[PDB]
């Protein structure tokens, strides 16, 4: 798959990308001289943990186009922007490794954090690698970088060999943490990037990210290997955390630069916990959004208070005897049978422990729709469309083009297991039907 | 509630009707000069016994319109037709009392028995009250009826008094079988009917129903009070049973014309047993047809023997513990999940008492059409057509034009109470599905 | 007239209601086994006293539909809710008699007192008729109620006779307080209710209203006959007042259950004093409400003080010489001609005696809508709508959808006697106009 | 080139495919973890032998998309279906290797053999690799497969190395049958497949194909290497042939799993001979179909008998002196000149030895069409379309949209060498013209 980010002479500039899984979107930004595929150990874990995984190849690398233009962090950040806007990513996590950490800082800084829930920096460039008078903690002098450029231009192929040596601490990790075959794959990936991009990339490494850091708005994770030969932890991660004290901070003991493979475990575990925290917050936000829509249907009073409390408790994972919950709902006076069905539906969907409880007649009767075939026809049409949705908003939006009667019947289809849909899409459906009903009052 | 049956000058002609309970529809057609409310003792019993009770007021009576037109049995039968078609009554029982027995005969005769499961005649006019040369068993000469008309026109109010006397055998039954207050209510009801209808009604009483009787297609009950002063049992019920030997026949010893109140018991008991028996008999026949189709899907062996025995036992009306039945089915080895779903479905449909058992997950999963939207789309289309069917063969026939996947999903739709059809149509659906599956093997 | 409250099978459930008089709305809720018409002695008094009288027939009674469903106080209260919402009743008084007192408590309790100014309980069920361990003051054991049900099912017609005996204390009151004809009417009314409702009603009588009582928010009146044989004053009214000490409380010495007829006087006098207090307050509010809107258009200063004082004096009923008032207004400096017209209009409307004063040119010129035909067209359209309004708020609401120019012209139309509306509707019109004008400033 | 088979989140699922050569379509379905390019030794032979070669990359492999969904044989078979339908393949041969043999069985089984002339199974999975109680001949227990999955997830790169070892019997074949460079290419191909697909693939290997096998309708070839370490010939090919006795069956002595490369020769030779047989069978079928169309034109009688016999003899390759044949035809009484032309045309087309015989005047006169330019115009238009056809049916179908006159003229164009078309397309043309003529009679 490709996203077009610009034009070079007669040709467009296209970025290779992939889009896997369902749930909260997590965007992985690779390092030099590798591609989106270098995240494979992390992607698998994220997929299993229940996230939507987005990867892409930076211009000049992997399967992306290989222009001789736009090798700088503003362009790279603009490239990223195009991806985020193209996919309409909301509430996204940005994870950068090495070079990728430059994108994360520069994007956040320039474009802000409207689409962004959290950020993570792994084997970071930050805050400023160039050793100057005003930057004493800098890792190397300018002459040093000039050297790498010269080395890549001389023989990039041979260059990759010595680079992956220190990249992976092969003298320590070969035949242990990393196989010879895994290293072979990395060299092949690098050899496949553009000649021009290879030599141009190292000039972007001493970009000054010092003014980007105060812009970091959202929860952040900083993660570095203490055995990093490529980006000395002392000139990078350690001075970066001083600049961003608020960042959650993890040192990987004796981990090299290429810690994504050698220490995938330690990497995935830190990432997943941080992500789980962020995911929980996202779930809470969704619940509040779902809760507000659900409550909009209920007449104001003490009953509305009880229901809200129950919703909140189930959402917080505390309430859980569905059989007791459903009986309570069933026996509530004043509540409309339809509103009882909607709540019935919501509780069975959100409660963790459904156990072995059969579906409820009172809900079935409330949602089914009087048995009008025209109504049922439209509910089936909606269901067909919802089956293709993966987001709450997309689901909610298409649902709003249907009548309240067709919507309730559609909910019944799902409730009765006659059709099946993801929880977040089911939420969107429910909320559209609540909105329609509330709006009619 | 009203149903419009026609137009008189600037005004429409509306029939007052009521629609109570759930289950098999039973239509009660009142006598002169009373209304649908005169059935109150019978309605209560039928409601308790688990029937859907429909009553209406004949034109010119009770709360119906009071035109000066359409006082004849073809119009009265056409009126009834409009009611049946308006409500889309399927598999209905028609019960007539006195005048009402004229509707039953004439409707059946002219319009046929497509919607009609059984008929009942209480205190019947049949076969022909007019005493002629060709009708020797006739109850009275023409001059006698001419007399009643003249009497009603003279003072209908005073007339009702002497009429209810003989109607109820008040000289015997007052303060005993019937209260003075109950009689007062009857007079009030009569006084409330239209003046024109009161005088016009008695001209319809010597309608010749002799050619209607051979048309009676379906199981019938004939019931008469031996103390009937209004319709002599000897000129009516007794010669009627000769004309329809096949009719089930009940004499109420010393019961008057107004036996609905005075002998409600004896009335309700005969009615309820007949009501019960008809469904079972036809139900038994249907079960025996269905069993062969159902068994055709099961592999030969001892298990097939157990299932057949269970089918036969539920079909023969041994009320089985559905919960125990369903668990047994669920835990059967070798049986395909789909076959288990079909049997699961059949057992819940045929078992006398579901006892408020929640629907079963194993059946729902088996009959979900794989959650395929195309299957579900076709299942909904089939359902639309099945909604218009009233017979096992018609239902089975249209079902055979659909794929096994769409058929199973359709069964799921019904099982989940997302749609509804009559039991016999449901049988046709299950048998088409069984035929399709068996045929694939 | 009917209000639809639900659906039973193929038929809707409609409540018969009436809507008489003008002024503060008073809703009368009848007792068993009677109808809205049983309030006729009270309605006449309320109409003469200047109230808007709303009556309706409970489901299963009088001219309402006769379903075999919804015989319970939550449904009855929901029925009432539908009526109140359908008519958009504001600032309403709820008066219940016997069974009706159950509606009042349950509605107030569940739905709250937003539309409700005051409540009255006459011959109350409250707080809990069932005699139990936890309810010692209960009037009878469960077996006793079971008995009534059995009696009604046996012969409701005969039952009504003995019931009205004790209902009215006929052994005391016949030929004295109540005529034989009045009693005959009551029996006829009862005999006309639904058979099913008659037997189902007595099961609702031992509803526990104990948790409803603390919810009673608004001023209340409790009224009971000390000779009540149907609802013993000692198990009802007397323990009810303990539960609601705040309630105004009236014992009618030797009055039976059916005190609405036998003691209409004592009943109407207590009711009218309490209501009169409430009505006076409402009148004051209306004048005060009008006054605030009227004053909002006048610039702050000593003149605004004089005007306010004059308004208050005419509102308080000091009959003012309109001629003197109008001349004063006319000659006021600083006051806009339009504002003078509005005040001119208000004063002629509120002043007790116009004394045959010709309409004023200065007002006519001020309220002519600039003689613009488009304004006049819209003014006529508004007038058409206002002709159908009976309340201040309804009138004010529709008026706000019109421009200030059309509103002023409409006022002119009324001022010139070219059209006519009720005073309260006229008030709404003037206030909408004042609001529009003030809002423009 | 790509064919889209579905959608994953925001991205479509595209299969990489190639389409080479002309003639009968042969579809090659690769094995794990390789791509369509692994067939290169076979493709070259098929291309030289005169077949149309179609290859594609299974989802997750080679150049196809790499979703994290649809890794199962129903999806894989549905993928294949989309390819066949997209290309409108008629009379196709399906050849599967290893994993690919699962597609062949499942497609044939579910979708049937309408487009399919023959099938071939090389290094087959069939009939069921899982060793169970009911499957004793199974190659391994479930725990064994669970192991492979675990191994791939651990390090797929390293895994490929040991896999190709046994895949190729490198201990035997390296430096002999297979070069180190050829093996290097294979590893590169595998490393290029999707990470998720790599680990998911081995779960599809113990798919039960036992119910698919009886569905195999068309001529089949089973081919296995006796030195197969990956799929033991004893648990696969040998028990598979018992299940399909009818299959032509070839053991490659001491050939490994990767016999496509190591034993390309023995592989190509068996394949080509079978393909030739299949082609001959297809030709026989075509000859019989052609014969029926051709005979439909001839009046019944002894002449029709002679002609049929001659057709059959020429079709069976026995009759061959065209000059003698054509003279016989020419001199036949009763035969229409047009029918003589059609037969003349057919015989010159089917006879192997045309020798050096000039085209015949009697045929030319019969087919030319009277020289009407409109007729000729349409014949040229048809010819343009036929030039793009490669199948008998496609040819016959477009021909049927033309008049008999235009069709005969078109036949003349071809007969006169004014245009040129493939034999099978020429057959379709002839048969359309015969059908049209016969249909006119």
């Amino acid at each position: 798959p490709f996203i077009t980010v610009g034009q070079e002479n007669s040709t467009s500039i296209d970025l290779y990308y992939e889009d896997h899984g369902t749930g909260t979107p997590v965007v992985l930004i690779h390092g030099f001289p590798l591609s989106g595929h270098s995240w494979e150990r992390q992607s698998a874990a994220l997929l299993d943990a229940g996230a939507r995984v987005i990867t892409y190849d930076r211009r000049g690398f992997g399967q992306s186009s290989q222009p001789t233009t736009g090798y700088d962090y503003d362009t790279f950040a603009a490239d990223l922007n195009t991806v985020l806007e193209t996919l309409d990513l909301q509430d996204a996590v940005l994870v950068g490794f090495s070079m990728g950490t430059g994108e994360v800082a520069r994007y956040v800084s320039s474009y802000g954090t409207a689409r962004i829930a959290a950020v993570a920096f792994l084997a970071s460039l930050e805050p400023f690698l160039l050793k100057t008078d005003d930057n004493p903690d800098g890792a190397a002098p300018q002459e040093f970088f000039d050297g790498i450029v010269a080395a890549v231009k001389a023989d990039r192929y041979a260059f990759y060999t010595g680079f992956f040596n220190d990249f992976y601490n092969l003298d320590e990790n070969l035949g242990t943490r990393i196989s010879e075959e895994a290293v072979r794959n990395s060299w092949n990936t690098a050899a496949s990037g553009g000649f021009f991009a290879a030599a141009a990339a190292p000039t972007t490494w001493y970009t000054d990210f010092r003014a980007d850091i105060p812009r970091i708005d959202v929860p952040a994770l900083i993660l570095h290997g203490t055995g990093d030969r490529t980006l000395p932890i002392e000139n990078t991660a350690r001075v970066f955390h001083k600049a961003l004290p608020s960042a959650e901070y993890v040192e990987v003991e004796g981990a090299p630069h290429g810690l994504l493979w050698t220490h995938a475990e330690e990497v995935n575990t830190a990432l997943l916990a941080f992500l789980a925290k962020a995911q929980e917050a996202q779930k809470q936000k969704l619940l509040t959004e779902v809760e507000t829509y659900v409550l909009s249907i209920i007449p104001s009073g003490p009953l509305k208070a009880e229901i809200a409390q129950r919703l909140e408790d189930v959402f917080a994972g505390k309430n859980t005897d569905l059989e007791v919950l459903m009986e309570w709902l069933k026996t509530r006076p004043i509540l409309s049978p339809l509103t009882k069905g909607i709540l019935g539906f919501v509780f069975t969907l959100t409660v963790p422990s459904e156990r072995g409880l059969q579906r409820r007649r009172f809900v079935q009767n409330a949602l089914n729709g009087n048995g009008d075939p025209n109504n049922m026809d439209k509910a089936v049409k909606l269901y067909r469309k919802l089956k293709r949705e993966i987001t709450f908003h997309g689901a909610k939006e298409i649902s709003l083009s249907y009548s309240a009667g067709a919507l309730a019947s559609c909910m019944g289809l799902i409730y009765n297991r006659m059709g099946a849909v993801t929880t977040e899409v089911a939420f969107g459906l429910v909320c559209a039907t609540c909105e329609q009903i509330a709006d009619s009052q």
